[PDB]
């Protein structure tokens, strides 16, 4: 149910279809172990919260969105409503991530 971003202008029409739904953007790398382990945990969640968008960008793919983005950590989670950044963390921490969606949803 995660939404797989190819292009810049495909992550900001992604942010702008949204509507007043929190989206939630899960920023990986290949060489990255975590990102890839909860790779599954995310998908869980996307099936899940099925009143949530879930976004995944790679940042090898997706350097420019990466770099504005302002992405430091693999993996990293920004969350946004209405186009704007109402919260962000690193680090694969799957209990975190759902009471962070939890709380903004």
């Amino acid at each position: 149910m995660v939404k797989q971003i190819e292009s810049k202008t495909a992550f900001q029409e992604a942010l702008d279809a949204a509507g007043d739904k929190l989206v939630v953007v899960d920023f990986s790398a290949t060489w990255c172990g975590p990102c890839k382990m909860i790779k599954p945990f995310f998908h869980s969640l996307s099936e899940k919260y099925s009143n949530v968008i879930f976004l995944e960008v790679d940042v090898d793919d997706c350097q420019d969105v990466a770099s504005e983005c302002e992405v430091k950590c693999m993996p990293t989670f920004q969350f946004f409503k209405k186009g704007q950044k109402v919260g962000e963390f690193s680090g694969a921490n799957k209990e975190k991530l759902e009471a962070t969606i939890n709380e903004l949803v």
